[PDB]
DNA sequence: CATTAGA
DNA sequence: TCTAATG
């Protein structure tokens, strides 16, 4: 957790950069694994040859390892961290819609800045052309007290449109969270579930309520069940604007709801904590359901879930509120 | 791990 | 269709 500090977050500059500058999966894939194991080594590791004791410590990384301990840093390290094009490629990445391999494309066609983004517009694709025009928006984080201000608009018109749905801004947000990435939104409805095949225009009137009132601006993706886009909070009686922010509208068959909404609302480690319990608890949870465990190894027989109460019960834990789903 | 774009 | 990208 610190012992192994560097040995992992080097071994991580690493594998990252196998994976977006080369295309290097397997090294990539290498360095993970590799830095997973150090991590849980339980003690400070002297060399290379010690790490090298460990599962997936190739002779390979032992050598960096050796010259990182040795000497405060890594030459092929230091050589990445300098070189332009590679540089780039971290680079171009940040923008939304864009992922390695246009960064790839972009770079060894000269685009290397945002700049060189706009005078070619022209070569990006819609959502890449979001991505750019809103590049500042997207990185500024989600005040909550903005974040309340959204919900409320969100969760009025949802009902408005139709009383029978059933939304749920999950996340952090959800989970206390003084701030947020972006909004992300559950939806379902009743006439909508495992079986009941579909009903698209339930994920679009909303879609398109939130439109008709200019709460989104901009669409990066829709389907039939997601939709991903840009929303705003008016700009009030002038000389302030709200940045452009992210937010994903999901429709659900209502009758996977909680599990989903559990799910979402996280944390990462909650969950899987969670997670790890209901195997004890004879059972087993996933982002739909949860099925009981039946003795012959494996099992199913969807139980059925009312709130997220339901799931707590039948794992028979404590009803952990999301302020506290923490850890 | 799964959904939408795209070309 | 594959293949990219975000979640
Ligand atoms: O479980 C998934 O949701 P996100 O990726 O948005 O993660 P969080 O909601 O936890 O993060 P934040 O809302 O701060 O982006
Ligand atoms: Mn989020
Ligand atoms: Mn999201
Ligand atoms: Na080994
Ligand atoms: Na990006």
């Amino acid at each position: 957790e610190t012992l192994n500090g560097g040995i992992t977050d080097m071994l991580t500059e690493l594998a990252n950069f196998e994976k977006n500058v080369s295309q290097a999966i397997h090294k990539y894939n290498a360095y993970r694994k590799a830095a997973s194991v150090i991590a849980k080594y339980p003690h400070k590791i002297k060399s290379g040859a010690e790490a090298k004791k460990l599962p997936g410590v190739g002779t390979k990384i032992a050598e960096k390892i050796d010259e990182f301990l040795a000497t405060g840093k890594l030459r092929k390290l230091e050589k990445i961290r300098q070189d332009d094009t590679s540089s780039s490629i971290n680079f171009l990445t940040r923008v939304s819609g864009i992922g390695p391999s246009a960064a790839r494309k972009f770079v060894d066609e000269g685009i290397k800045t945002l700049e060189d983004l706009r005078k070619n517009e022209d070569k990006l694709n819609h959502h890449q052309r979001i991505g750019l025009k809103y590049f500042g928006d997207f990185e500024k984080r989600i005040p909550r007290e903005e974040m309340l201000q959204m919900q409320d608009i969100v969760l009025n018109e949802v009902k408005k449109v139709d009383s029978e749905y059933i939304a749920t801004v999950c996340g952090s947000f959800r989970r206390g969270a003084e701030s947020s990435g972006d909004m992300d939104v559950l939806l379902t409805h009743p006439s909508f579930t495992s079986e009941s095949t579909k009903q698209p225009k339930l994920l679009h009137q909303v879609v398109e309520q939130l439109q008709k009132v200019h709460f989104i601006t901009d669409t990066l993706s829709k389907g039939e069940t997601k939709f991903m886009g840009v929303c705003q909070l008016p700009s009030k009686n002038d000389e302030k604007e709200y940045p452009h922010r992210r937010i994903d509208i999901r429709l659900i068959p209502k009758d996977q709801y909680y599990c989903g909404v559990l799910y979402f609302t996280g944390s990462d480690i909650f969950n899987k904590n969670m997670r790890a319990h209901a195997l004890e608890k004879g059972f087993t949870i996933n982002e739909y359901t949860i099925r009981p465990l039946g003795v012959t190894g494996v099992a199913g027989e969807p139980l059925p879930v009312d709130s997220e109460k339901d799931i707590f019960d039948y794992i028979q834990w404590k009803y952990r509120e999301p302020k506290d789903r923490s850890e």
